[PDB]
């Protein structure tokens, strides 16, 4: 699905730019804001076609507050501001967001050409409050170093899990994504040794095998990120994430990104996460992880988004 | 998508061969050519299949003539001759050509073989009245230097474009595909500057931007082709432009080929272009570019292709 | 179809893995092969996700007998073992196999460690029996010299060949695969000159052109493996052969491995090249080459698979 | 010459890391160091080797300073502190730094890697003072637009230009490398037509031409950077400049890197960019560009580096 | 070696071009030639910066007379027109050529660039004679379907191959470059069988096998172009082949291009090719190739080229 | 470098073929032996033409009982049988080999290839004994799961390791190449801790990192296989491992193959390893890992090779 917006689906890359910008209380700024994001398409084009692969992507997210004011008309059946969460030890805090551009393409120069020209024709009328650089880091890797993306759901899979169906048919094909920027203490997780590192994430680290059901801890990221109803139904989210980092300021990133059909999922996941599933019996991974940000945004189709304005 | 003949959809390639046949008079010349264009998943495949990647594809078209001496009692809805155009400094001739080969792949020695095997097949049965060697030209420019085929449309709205549908049902999937090859005068170019190349286009150079409505003349390139009918609805064209050359003849060249699901709107860009809008105000493009052919040919879908017997 | 288990359709690769694996008599054996086999996506994510292509396909393989064994209730149209043919100068054996991983990727890496992972993960419950590492051979070359594969169907083609339809719904998106690994005689093959070795096969050597009506014989390999019905339609099966082979036995091989939504349509392409058309007209092929295995299996579907 | 550390010489690289660090005044600090650097070999390596291409390179520079705090005995012929310069309308900073890495490779993730290694095999004896993420930005340009490294010496000429010859054979095999941190003002550089950023230059935009004699602008960054002693003898510099930048910030640069076999080839260039020649006549690149760091480094050939302590 | 004119030793491309320009009379022609060739870094760096890889080459010839028109001081040693050749069948013409530039590159538009910048460069002052585009073709195959420049010398054997060295120490590092473009006759060399074209070149054809001494034809393309001294030395030439032709106008060619230290070696080969050894017993390849150009060209090392 | 045999310093490649064959007792046996290695360039050439990138390499090495055979009054100083060790529990075996091929490439093909071209044409001449068709493991990494080659000295230190120099000037540029067959005991070796593995090695595993003096275990294979003099002179050799195995069978392998200039260096190396240093603490890599063959070969410069018989 070659520069089409709204493209959730794409496979992983090895570069991201994660843009995050809140726009101006102004009405000029509502609709520069409006004006640019439903032509998306025209600098996606622009610089995506300078590419033979064509690998560039970019997925824009609405926040929900933003969205009332450019839509308030209709309104997908889930949108909202990110819940913030306040468990036992660690603490997932909302923080502000408009608009989300999720950008993805084989090269950064690719990446960074299209954020350029998103933010000079935004100009005045939008401000950048998050911008993460992600990239790919060996075999698909976070900086924890472990395989990080494996049990994403492919194809029909992703599509099902992912993607508005007939559910709310206003909204069919949009989806909705949650980010988190998270930084890491290295030095801690290095004190651990390979094996509590693989107890606390819920597979192998080097080989990335999922752990035996009897050596699965209750508390590994993997069980708690485990969705299952009453009915006996997985329900599954398409996670991006890209690894990033600075060397003086030492920190070492994850950002997190998780798309949707329905956030009551990623919510369910982040809930078990900070609260823990028995309460108190949290993820440790968050031993080693602060979120630095939380932010929901509704992606539209690629109708709903060329609609907008 | 692979391997595949009539894959009308296919990306830009690095390498392309057009091919531009006249058929020979006889019965047993009209059936040779039936033959070979029939099957020509045969030498498709016995080439393609050579590269591991299965970058080869041939798109075959046939022109107005040459289908009512092969499919008298049944005919796409808009199969005529290309419709030439008499503007007062500039024109578009409609010159020969019953069969279109359209080869593109990732590599010249594919192309080249399989235009080779072609030629082999009809032997005597057609005449090569044009042949252009197509190359991608760096970040997909143009030998005027702008980036060229930007605005193309992809995916679904791709297929909306080009592809015959329920309008004419015997031949969905079927298109119709105007090819013309412009030679330029890169002096003449060459003596204006940047910004007023960048005003006969529409878009800027280096970057590759759409000019803004305001700054966006009438008759530029990127204006006089967009196309708006009276209930609003935009008009577009598939476009599968090369680049293509010869040093010692000076020859520097842009071989146009649009694939459109009705020529109607190819034409209308044509009108537009050759004869102005309003009447007079044509297309600066064709004082730097000059026509050399203009035919069109239906492009039926497989199904259709194989019948032809 | 990135990473998603029974991916019939997946274009030619650099690297394939064949393993056929013959499961235990004890219960527990079938059950561990059965948690294997159905949760098969774990380890093909697992190795797969590390490579940035996503190159990395497993399509899995049951026999009639293991499949018998684990799904009495409800059986494929047409799954049977495999049928040993006996011709006139040339034999196809029926061998041993109760589930075949047909591995594929654009690195051996990957195929090697999916089927680590995967003959671990079976332990005990089962035992390989026939394990070939093909590879890719110049421009699509098998060892006898010849672009292999050229007429493999297609996308749309592909899929009305390869997988199972409304004729049998309850198996819909599977597909039934035939496996035989074939030795050559270098030396025999040698000894025909490039035009006897383009009459056997149908197509000319370098060039991969079919030669034309006139030019073939009636016992060409191409000739007798077409399958025309009686309303005129032809019938393709989908054939993801690689080459493999060992220097110091000397060992120069083909792994023929062809998918149907119709075994028959194999079937009759078997007993056409090694019983001839008309009989004793049988396919000069096998005077080079010699299957040292054969082996039917049934391709699940994702669903049906992933519920075993 | 692969996985060796010292290589000035190698190629252009999709990826950079330019890593600036000043030594804590303490005593094992300075220890420490000197471990880290003499057996820079060996996390080179550890990460390079990773990549089946061995893209990887590391050049290690040592400051003037922090020179004779581990070797008072041997000195460079032509080795001191960044020369800082006031000129008419524009001022290049002499900034801190005894350690500069400048790594290349195919990727980031090399890229970074290394880095991680080295600051963390540094702990508290050295603080990162700057950090540049250098990348390619499409066909070899700068952020300005321009192809940018074009006329760098190659080979047998690039040896003779960066490396230390017979004329001190103390540190054969050493260089001189500059490093200065520019941002650009792209909003102004803008509002300049194609022909006059041309000017500017000394080269065409798109076609990388240079200019011919007589339309060169005597103070052309290019004439500016040109030098010719009294023999009629061409000096030249081997530079890996890369582009950078932050969206959020709006920061838009250049990273310039220079390595000469003596650096009064490089400070000449500079006096000529900044004081102009004749005086007054600065380069106009000046105008759109402002020098954050400036630092000088000495390149020890791998035996010197090797020694160190 | 990157970027840098008169790179002789560069290995094999997917794309290069040829061109053959021929020189006007006046000074002032003289002049702006002589300008471009001797910057001729300038265009290649131009372009061949533009890509990561660096592929872009450009290697300079001058002819014999107009190398007297700028130098007429100082000449190298085997500096002359290209020689005629008239054998019992065939012949080689000998065609005008002032300047060569032979470019080569991973892709055609840097190909092409490159070209262009050059041409423009020499504007009025030169004209072109002759014009190739060639490319590599599958396997590095020429257009008759064999594997075409298996002997070419590498690294230091190259070198002592093509580069003017003691003997001749005013223009070392230089070579001496003959081109010939060749049109096939495919037709005629489909009669022959795969073994009779074997025979023809002196390897097998597929497998790009030299056939063993007792196979091999005294007139094999192979054997005459072996060329041995009195003391037993082998002496090579190095030859940078691409494919080239027209679909529309039937041509299949090879260009031919070949550098060597001493041009007689090359000549030596023509010789033996188109007269035969013993004489009338000539190269069959001329049967079925026909060459329409025929020029030497002087490969001025860099400094001397940077000076003219 | 290009398609040139005996190229003994390559980096490493994706294939490699290793071929250790016996000769016939006859003297016609030993000629086509001496035609077919003497000629190695002819099969070289005609296979690793066919591939742009020219890859394919192929060094040719001579047992020391088939060189008395050929060569009696002629010998490399250092040519004798590989002298097998006995441990107490470990033993280093030496087994039959005249000729040995190792053979690297990009793709399998091309080694295997070669391998055919040339076992054709020794045909009865000579007997394959052992054969292994190495690949690489993810990145660099062998079975065991660390990356692999780390420490190999490359570029001007590979040359002085690994080539034959003024010490015997009429075997200039040769080598001398041991080989040995190795398959771990994976159960064994997965009973460990990934902690108590690096301890076995020398290095961290994922990160490839060397574990610091005082953490570094006296029997580890990094420090057993560390070789200084007594003028505290460091001695190293070149190492083109590659892994290999079968599933069916459960064979695991690392193909140890070890170029030295002088045989000493790699015989003090595996006596340390396999007897211990001191006696007794020898190399826990040899719990996990044993080896089935042990082979050592004279490795002779083109111009020798060229000259056999
Ligand atoms: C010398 C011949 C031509 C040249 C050099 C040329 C060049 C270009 C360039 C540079 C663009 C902007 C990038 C892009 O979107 O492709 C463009 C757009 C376009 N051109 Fe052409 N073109 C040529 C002929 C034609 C012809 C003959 C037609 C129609 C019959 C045509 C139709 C279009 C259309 C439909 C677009 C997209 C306009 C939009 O919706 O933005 N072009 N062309
Ligand atoms: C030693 C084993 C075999 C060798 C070396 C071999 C070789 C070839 C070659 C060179 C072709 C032509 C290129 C192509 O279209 O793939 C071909 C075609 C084909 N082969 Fe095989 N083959 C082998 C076994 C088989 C077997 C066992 C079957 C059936 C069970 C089979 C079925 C087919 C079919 C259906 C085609 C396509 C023919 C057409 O419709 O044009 N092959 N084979
Ligand atoms: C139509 C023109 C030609 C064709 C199609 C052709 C084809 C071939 C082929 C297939 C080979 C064997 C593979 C190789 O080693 O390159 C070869 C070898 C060779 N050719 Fe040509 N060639 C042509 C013209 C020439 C000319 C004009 C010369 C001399 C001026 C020449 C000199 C050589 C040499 C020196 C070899 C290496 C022979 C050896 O030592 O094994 N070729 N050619
Ligand atoms: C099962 C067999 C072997 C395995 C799995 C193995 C593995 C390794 C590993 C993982 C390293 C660290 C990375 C590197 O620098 O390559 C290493 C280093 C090394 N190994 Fe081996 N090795 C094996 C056999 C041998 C043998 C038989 C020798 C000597 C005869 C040897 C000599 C060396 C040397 C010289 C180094 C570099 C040590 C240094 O200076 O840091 N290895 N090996
Ligand atoms: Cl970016
Ligand atoms: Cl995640
Ligand atoms: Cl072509
Ligand atoms: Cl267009
Ligand atoms: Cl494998
Ligand atoms: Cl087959
Ligand atoms: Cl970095
Ligand atoms: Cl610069
Ligand atoms: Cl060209
Ligand atoms: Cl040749
Ligand atoms: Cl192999
Ligand atoms: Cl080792």
């Amino acid at each position: 699905a070659r520069l089409a917006p709204q493209a959730v689906l794409t496979p992983p890359s090895a570069a991201s730019l994660f843009l995050v910008l809140v726009a101006g209380d102004s009405d000029d700024d509502r609709a520069t804001v409006c004006d640019v994001i439903s032509g998306i398409d025209g600098p996606l084009k622009a610089v995506g076609f300078r590419e033979l692969a064509g690998s560039l992507s970019c997925v824009v997210g609405v926040g929900a507050q933003f969205w009332d004011r450019v839509s308030a008309s209709s309104k997908p059946a889930h949108l909202h501001p990110f819940v913030p969460l306040s468990g036992p030890v660690h603490s997932a805090p909302s923080t502000p967001g408009d608009l989300l551009f999720h950008i993805k393409a084989a090269r950064k120069d690719l990446c960074f050409e299209l954020g350029r020209q998103i933010v000079s024709a935004l100009g005045s009328a939008a401000t950048v409050v998050d911008e993460v650089h992600g990239f790919r880091y060996f075999d698909s890797r976070d900086l924890l170093g472990f395989v990080h993306g494996t049990e994403n759901p492919t194809d029909d899979d992703a599509a099902d899990s992912a993607l508005i169906g007939d559910e709310d048919p206003d909204f069919r094909g949009g989806s909705y994504v949650i980010v988190q920027k998270y930084l890491h203490d290295m030095s801690a997780w290095n004190t651990l040794s390979t094996e509590e590192q693989e107890r606390v994430i819920g597979r192998t680290k080097l080989e990335n095998v999922e752990l035996d059901d009897d050596a699965q801890p209750s508390n590994s990221h993997v069980t708690l990120n485990t969705i299952v109803d009453d009915d006996g139904v997985e329900h599954d989210i398409l996670r991006d994430n890209m690894a990033f980092g600075s060397l003086g300021e030492a920190e070492y990133g994850t950002y997190f990104i998780g798309y949707a059909k329905d956030p009551a999922v990623t919510e369910l996941m982040l809930r078990r996460m900070f609260l823990g599933e028995p309460p108190g019996n949290y993820d440790r991974v968050l031993d080693f992880s602060t979120a630095a940000t939380g932010t929901l945004f509704f992606v539209p189709s690629r109708d709903v988004l060329e609609s907008l304005g």
